[PDB]
């Protein structure tokens, strides 16, 4: 038979009339900086792809973030790179200042401009109901952007969400799995954290788009506004599908599949049994109520679809009344 080909709703053909040079990262030449203008001060952690850095820009005094690459694919690299530079200047996007040979790693290092973070840790504890939908609504802003410039993250998770709470800045990072969406193009299912992983990943389908983003961004919202992160909680990426299936039901859930032509891993049948859909005031309680809205309600329930073509796209969401209260 066949998968189902698909295509996105909004943004379908922004890279088809871009020049070439635009998302063609393979044949991009990246300027190189002099390494000696940063001083590393210290370690603040290391990833499976790098190991990141804060560091002094000692030709202004100013304070920056190194990101010191792992040896990876040179075409992997250069993605990176093209994508932060287009995306440079863009709402809430973080700024990459310079591109250096690292004379350790001999890999490329990428600075950016720092930000005064308090990890999420601590933060998800203090953020009001208000300070929730400022937050959803400046990351609205950056994924919207992305998306309109044809740019698609695949990792949208609250460590890649800086936020300077006393400024009120945020800035969205780590495009190091993000892509440019082609229509008609098979992807790589493999990316994002487990529990942000979108139901297309997680049933291996490859032609999706921006809209992949939204369900992350979704998984996010719920596990802020139930107070539990995270809200879908897999052992696995088997395991992950069947919390989903949990909440959304398992009747959904075929029907996406059957609407794409997609056949389900046979393991699933001794593991996902039927669950019917769930109403989102199950997980209402005393201790998250606060927090909830009819219109926080709505809009989850708009974000987190199986059918990644009947979710909200950013500027939808936007538009949405739970942002009626955000002050702009
Ligand atoms: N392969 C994953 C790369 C990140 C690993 N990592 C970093 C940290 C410390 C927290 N952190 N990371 C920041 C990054 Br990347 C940037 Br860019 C900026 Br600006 C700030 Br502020 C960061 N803070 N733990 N694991």
């Amino acid at each position: 038979s066949g998968p189902v080909p698909s295509r996105a709703r909004v943004y379908t053909d922004v890279n088809t009339h871009r020049p070439r040079e635009y998302w063609d990262y393979e044949s991009h030449v990246v300027e190189w900086g002099n390494q000696d203008d940063y001083q590393l001060v210290r370690k603040l952690g290391r990833g499976k792809y790098s190991e990141v850095f804060e560091a002094i820009n000692i030709t202004n005094n100013e304070k920056v973030v190194v990101k010191i690459l792992k040896p990876v694919k040179k075409k992997k690299i250069k993605r990176e790179i093209k994508i932060l530079e287009n995306l440079r200047g863009g709402p809430n996007i973080i700024t990459l200042a310079d591109i250096v040979k690292d004379p350790v790693s001999r890999t490329p290092a990428l600075v950016f401009e720092h930000v005064n973070n308090t990890d999420f840790k601590q933060l998800y504890q203090t953020l009001t109901d208000y300070d929730i939908r400022f937050y959803m609504y400046e990351i609205l802003k950056a994924l919207d952007y992305c998306h309109s410039m044809g740019i698609m993250h695949r990792d949208v998770k609250p460590h890649n969400v800086m936020i300077d709470h006393e400024h009120r800045k945020l800035r969205l990072i780590d495009w190091g799995l993000a892509e440019f969406y082609h229509p008609g193009q098979e992807y790589n299912v493999r990316v994002a954290s487990r529990y942000f992983k979108g139901p297309e990943l997680l049933v291996d389908y490859q032609m999706y788009d921006y809209s992949l983003d939204m369900w992350s961004l979704g998984c996010m919202l719920a596990s802020m506004i139930f107070r539990k992160e995270p809200f879908f909680h897999g052992h696995d990426n088997y395991d992950q599908l069947v919390r989903i299936a949990k909440v959304l039901g398992t009747e959904d859930l075929y029907d996406y599949i059957d609407k794409y032509n997609i056949e389900l891993d046979p393991r699933f049948n001794d593991i996902l049994g039927r669950h019917s859909r769930k109403r989102w005031e199950r997980f209402v309680h005393s201790e998250n109520q606060h927090l909830v809205s009819p219109e926080a309600l709505d809009f989850l329930d708009k974000l987190l679809r199986y059918d990644h073509q009947s979710r909200l796209t950013a500027r939808e969401a936007m538009e949405h009344p739970y942002f009626y209260t955000v002050v702009k």
